[PDB]
């Protein structure tokens, strides 16, 4: 997260880190046994780390649970990032408390102008690389589709929205992928991609979760 702020320990209790011997992506806890992340974050042997603040220090609110299933959307396109969504089943249920909690799925889509919270342990620099110890947060509005369509040579699919700041300096970045975009207490987005990070006229692009709710419920119910 570039241009964000330190969230505070466990203030985003649905935020998880996906770990393969190092943090590589975020995700969102949606019930005691299931995490939503990005399809482009898929790999074998993921360990889900819940209750994290400082990802480099054992502080005492962590639960580390192996993924038992990592399910990429069947229509994920790795070139366009269309349908950039993955469901992870935990090998055992997480123990839910104030610091480890699920986030609600949306009942409807959010409108342009809605303010959202984006979070993660991704790169905090727009030029070069710096990875934080603690969770970073960014308040960002959903933009109109014409501001994303004009804002990229790749035209935005109906399964994506963009959010953030056309002036530059405030955005998600590498290592934030798969993490949450929460608006009005509902999980509306998944950190998907962008052109660089926090560049002028190049907002962040997010998987539009409201389109996937029935798919998520069905996939969970069958697995
Ligand atoms: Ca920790």
């Amino acid at each position: 997260i570039v241009g964000g702020y330190t969230c505070g320990a466990n203030t985003v209790p649905y935020q998880v880190s996906l770990n393969s011997g190092y943090h590589f992506c975020g995700g969102s806890l949606i019930n005691s046994q299931w995490v939503v992340s990005a399809a482009h974050c898929y790999k074998s042997g993921i360990q889900v780390r819940l209750g994290e603040d400082n990802i480099n220090v054992v502080e005492g609110n962590e639960q580390f649970i192996s993924a038992s299933k990592s399910i990429v959307h069947p229509s994920y396109n790795s070139e366009t990032y269309n349908n950039d969504i993955m469901l992870i089943k935990l090998k055992s249920a997480a123990s839910l408390n104030s610091r480890v909690a699920s986030i609600s799925l949306p009942t409807s889509c959010a409108s342009a102008g809605t303010q959202c919270l984006i979070s993660g342990w991704g790169n905090t620099k727009s030029s070069g690389t710096s990875y934080p110890d603690v969770l970073k947060c960014l308040k960002a509005p959903i933009l109109s589709d014409s501001s994303c369509k004009s804002a990229s040579s790749f035209i935005i699919t109906s399964n994506m929205f963009c959010a953030g700041y056309l002036e530059g300096g405030k955005d998600a970045c590498q290592g934030d992928s798969g993490g949450p975009v929460v608006c009005s207490g509902k999980l509306q987005g998944i950190v998907s991609w962008g052109s660089g990070c926090a560049q002028k006229n190049k907002p962040g692009f997010y998987t539009k979760l409201c389109n996937y709710v029935s798919w998520i419920k069905q996939t969970i119910a069958s697995n």
